[PDB]
């Protein structure tokens, strides 16, 4: 620490690490980078992959989402209990990346003509992870373990946007619903999603969601 | 243990692993699934996302190509030496991810007409490697540390399938250049990359390269 972040003025790739640093009851500051300033070609350079959400932790300066996420997990205490529950939590991350890959996809490039063929094709994308919840105490503790993780937080937040995507999307999943409801009803976390820094936030930078 | 590799029979992203196995001295079974067997529908459905490769680990089943070579850095101590490497290992992974995944669509759903603009823009997405080997020891060690870790075998698997792809597009970048010949000199990699089973199994499904 301390944690400073520094991204565009959207939740994106950012709100899952948000939210967990908020329910670690960590505290961190906002580099908000505007679209404009970015098309100035200043800052990009700069970037390694010359891409954000960039993160600093201290003398530590990281790229990648995911590989935030995981620095977080680790230094957190937040990967599970031994290295069997850290490959399973990378399996489900690594599970929500690739959904995560495909919404950014449709919404940036194909919301008007791919929406429906989405919604269509997102049961088939969800049930692994209710299958994953059934395993793990009837669906009654987190994604893996009963210990909350990074993973919890990435899965949390991209079921989250997939609810205002395609209302009624987890209907047919009884034990994503009830994760959600359940993760979200933690004080921290609830009191992060009704603040004013995240729902005054876009949830993506195209205007659509 | 013992490993066990279940993946159709193409390298793609098996051969990241396999070089990892293989450079470390471990034994790992190879349960080759050809495109008849797939078709008969039976194995998909009980893989957690649809997906190969699938792999074996005692009792342990994982899924996911980068959460099965992180699972085996972790257990077979590829993962740095503290949670600082650790993370910005897994900075470089997504990165090696992000350009695997750019490369799959290339050789997939566009070769023809997108290999002379993918080959242009290379250059872009090897740079960021080319320079964190010059922040690290001026590119004598590895891609993090002076330990060889999971993501020197992802990177160097993508690098050298590159070199197939558009042959000397590292004649500008001399410290990956030297980095891919020096990774290649070591003993178990050089006779894994000469082996039968290696030379024999095409890069792709396609026959494209
Ligand atoms: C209201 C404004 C909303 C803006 C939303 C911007 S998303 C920007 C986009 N971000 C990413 O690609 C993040 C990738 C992520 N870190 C990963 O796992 O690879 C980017 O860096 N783009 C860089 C570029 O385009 O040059
Ligand atoms: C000569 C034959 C060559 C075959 C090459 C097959 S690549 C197959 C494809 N594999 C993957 O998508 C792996 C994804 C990887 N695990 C990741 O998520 O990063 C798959 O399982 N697809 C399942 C499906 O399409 O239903």
């Amino acid at each position: 620490p301390p944690y400073t972040i520094v991204y565009f003025p959207v939740r994106g790739r950012a709100e899952a690490m948000r939210m967990l640093l908020a329910d670690q009851g960590q505290s961190w500051k906002e580099e908000v980078v505007t679209i404009d300033t970015w098309m100035q070609g200043l800052l990009k350079p700069t970037c390694l992959y010359g891409q954000l959400p960039k993160f600093e932790d201290g003398d530590l300066t990281l790229y990648q989402s995911n590989a935030i996420l995981r620095h977080l997990g680790r230094s957190l205490g937040l990967y599970g209990k031994n290295q069997r529950e850290a490959a399973q939590m990378d399996m489900v991350n690594d599970g929500v990346e690739d959904l995560r890959g495909k919404y950014v996809t449709l919404i940036y490039t194909n919301y008007e003509n791919g929406k429906n063929d989405y919604v269509k094709a997102l049961p088939g994308h969800l049930k692994p992870f209710e299958t994953l919840l059934s395993q793990n105490q009837g669906g009654k503790a987190f994604i893996v373990g009963d210990q909350i993780s990074f993973a919890d937080y990435n899965l949390l937040d991209l079921l989250l946007i997939h609810q205002v995507l395609a209302p009624g999307c987890l209907d047919n999943f009884p034990l994503l619903s009830a994760y959600v409801a359940r993760l979200s009803a933690r004080p921290k976390i609830k009191a992060f999603l009704s603040s004013p820094e995240h729902v005054n936030r876009p949830i993506n930078g195209n205007g659509k969601q």
